[PDB]
């Protein structure tokens, strides 16, 4: 077994090079001795933990169903031929040279790159939302790029089927997705079961592409709201009237008045069309927040916008995957069945 621990991707995939740690394993580039191209392989070792099996199954089911230029595909899956022998799963993907997080740490983006990246993020997100799926973890590290600036959305581990009828919850309800890209309603009254939570995350990414730093870098759950409201200012009476939960409403009413900080103050060299779209994506009230199809049609993106070339999903997910309380053993059996089509 080739080692890097065991990275047992058989004879086909050779010349392994450690390109990071992952969720439930490590990631390597490798030479595909068949297709004579380098590839990424993610070793996943999740069968110990019911949570790890849930995220692994959800991610495999979604990425096998999706087919889109701006969403990472699965080219291959390597696992043992029997459930008993299966400890690790290896997911083979196109090799991408970098990610937007690594890029923002090191590179000034031109207005043309910001425009093109945002276009490709929304084009992929249109397809995801069209499939009745919410990503729920959009952040720079989950946007891969290659040397010609092609962008692919990855990491569907926290993705869910949209369920707006069941989105409402209490104040300060605990959440999983990265704090800095969390929509204000998450801290207030939302489980994050609506498409508007992804649009908030995209708006945070846009702001981060304009400055190379996170726009709302909260140090904890409730500091996150301090940050958002320091820029958007105090929510309007109308926007408060949409929050019926007394704990969330009275919290907001307890805060001192703050006027909006205008985007042109924060980003004085930004394209004014970019700031108009940013404003529409970072709307406090999720009911007023721009939707993915309206974002694509915004004047900022007019050099790229072509809805005939922005495909939607053939086969939407109609109901959620009832993985909530399956024994890890049933989830290992579902992962086994979902990966069967790659077996010789
Ligand atoms: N197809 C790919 N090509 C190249 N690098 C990749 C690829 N997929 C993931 N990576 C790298 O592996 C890590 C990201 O893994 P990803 O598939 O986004 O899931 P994750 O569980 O979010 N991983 P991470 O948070 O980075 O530890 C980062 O080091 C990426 O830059």
């Amino acid at each position: 077994a080739a080692a890097a621990q065991v990275f047992d991707v058989g004879p086909r995939y050779t010349n392994l090079s450690y390109i990071g740690e992952g969720a439930y394993g490590m990631v390597c580039s490798a030479y595909d001795n068949l297709n004579k191209v380098r590839v990424a392989i993610k070793k996943i070792s999740p069968f110990e933990h019911q949570t790890y099996c849930q995220r692994t199954l959800r991610e495999i089911k979604i990425l096998l169903r999706f087919r889109h230029e701006n969403i990472i595909g699965i080219n291959d899956i390597i696992r043992a031929p029997t459930i008993e022998q299966m400890k690790d799963v290896y997911i083979v993907q196109d090799l991408m040279e970098t990610d937007l997080y690594k890029l923002l740490k090191t590179q000034h983006l031109s207005n043309d790159h910001i425009c093109y990246f945002l276009y490709q993020i929304l084009r992929g997100l249109k397809y995801i939302h069209s499939a009745n799926v919410l990503h729920r973890d959009l952040k720079p590290s989950n946007l891969l790029l290659n040397t010609t600036c092609d962008l692919k959305i990855c990491d569907f581990g926290l993705a869910r089927v949209a369920d707006p009828d069941h989105d409402h919850t209490g104040f300060l309800t605990e959440y999983v997705a990265e704090r800095w890209y969390r929509a204000p309603e998450i801290m207030l009254n939302s489980k994050g079961y609506t498409k508007s939570i992804d649009i908030w995350s995209v708006g945070c990414i846009l702001a981060e592409m304009l400055s190379n730093r996170p726009i709302f870098p909260g140090k904890h759950y409730l500091d996150q709201l301090n940050h958002i409201l320091g820029i958007l200012g105090s929510p309007s009476q109308e926007d408060l009237n949409c929050i019926i939960n007394l704990k969330a409403r009275n919290y907001l009413l307890s805060l001192p008045h703050k006027n909006k900080v205008p985007w042109n103050r924060l980003f004085p060299n930004a394209d004014s069309k970019a700031l108009d779209l940013l404003d529409k994506m970072l709307t406090f009230n999720p009911h007023k927040r721009i939707e993915v199809e309206q974002a694509l049609a915004h004047p900022y993106l007019e050099q790229y916008y072509d809805p005939s070339d922005e495909p939607i999903a053939e086969a939407p997910f109609k109901f959620d995957m009832e993985l909530d309380d399956l024994p890890k053993e049933k989830l290992k059996e579902l992962i086994f069945e979902e990966t069967a089509r790659f077996q010789p």
